[PDB]
């Protein structure tokens, strides 16, 4: 079995996400991106009303919220452009989370600066437990790739995500799979494809397709599990209705920003958005306005008396 990992989403990898993707199937699940300068203002909070682990922020706001079903495999991506700032978050975060991740695609900014990137692995790799990681978009060209990567892999770190595209280019721009096999030939390390959704990876058997095609290790899905979760189900594609459902299940469960779910359903609605229910969720000023457009009243009622 060759590993299906959640990709790191900015709002959309929230907590209630990471339980989805893991009931459909995917064995890591990556956390959205949170800034350093943020996370080292956290307090590491246990909530026993949800049964979570918190890191809440001075204004009270719960900047990440873990439980015990993802604990061996949930991956914190933080950005970061200071190696010290960066060991800090890893000690405050390394005792919930199965691995520490290093936004380089801060983010594409970094790959222009490999002593730095060089700086933070090696600094996380020498101060945690966990295993490190970053995720890189491909250079220009090949031969500076190829150079980067070998440089990243000596700081230690215990896998590579690469998204085939360069720092210019859009989604719209086809994914550079001969380039991923090139990484994954040069390094001894597992390298993690990406880059392959909607062109790619449209329904399940075509993770394992990119996977081939990139001669990687595992593969990494954004878009694809943004737009239906149940893309990373063997069986098959579930129905979005009942994907939003299980979804919002979790959002009331582990009290998610209503805004927060209100993003994630829009994601997945796409061209529903002009629907009845799409209209209604745009319009939903609460968790329970949410529950009410897509018939789950009475959950949210029920779920709320045993919360408090
Ligand atoms: C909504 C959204 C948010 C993203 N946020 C992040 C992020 O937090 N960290 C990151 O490294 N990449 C981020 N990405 C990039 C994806 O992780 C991924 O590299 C890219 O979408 C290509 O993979 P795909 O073809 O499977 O979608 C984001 C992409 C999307 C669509
Ligand atoms: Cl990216």
């Amino acid at each position: 079995h060759h590993h299906l990992i959640l990709a790191p989403m900015v709002r959309v990898g929230t907590l209630p996400m990471r339980l989805l993707a893991l009931d459909y199937g995917a064995d890591i699940v990556y956390c959205e991106e949170l800034i350093d300068l943020k996370m080292i203002q956290c307090k590491r909070v246990v909530n026993e009303v949800l049964s979570t682990v918190d890191f809440v922020a001075p204004d009270d706001r719960v900047v990440f919220r873990t439980c015990e079903r993802e604990q061996n495999r949930v991956v914190f991506q933080m950005g970061t452009s200071d190696a010290e700032r960066a060991l800090a978050v890893a000690r405050l975060v390394e005792n919930d989370v199965a691995g520490i991740d290093v936004n380089m695609g801060m983010g594409a900014a970094l790959l222009s600066d490999p002593d730095k990137i060089e700086k933070i692995l090696s600094t996380l790799v020498k101060g945690t437990r966990r295993p490190v990681t970053c995720k890189i978009r491909i250079l220009p060209s090949l031969e500076d790739t190829l150079s980067l990567v070998k440089r990243i892999e000596r700081t230690g770190i215990a896998a590579i995500a690469v998204h085939g595209r360069k720092r210019e280019e859009r989604p719209q721009h086809p994914v550079s799979c001969e380039v991923i096999k090139a990484i994954a030939d040069t390094l001894s390390i597992p390298v993690i494809a990406n880059g392959g959704s909607h062109d790619h990876i449209q329904q399940y058997s075509d993770i394992e397709d990119f996977r081939q095609a990139t001669a990687a290790s595992s593969v990494m899905v954004a878009r694809a599990a943004m737009w239906n979760p149940s893309i990373f189900l063997k069986e098959g594609l579930r129905p979005l209705e009942e994907v939003m459902q299980k979804y919002i299940r979790y959002a009331v469960q582990y009290d998610n920003h209503y805004t927060n779910t209100k993003y994630c359903l829009c994601q997945m609605l796409r061209e529903q958005l002009k629907s009845p229910q799409g209209r209604l969720l745009h319009a939903a000023k609460s968790s329970r306005e949410i529950c009410e457009a897509f018939g789950l009243g009475a959950f949210y009622e029920e779920t709320t008396q045993e919360l408090d």
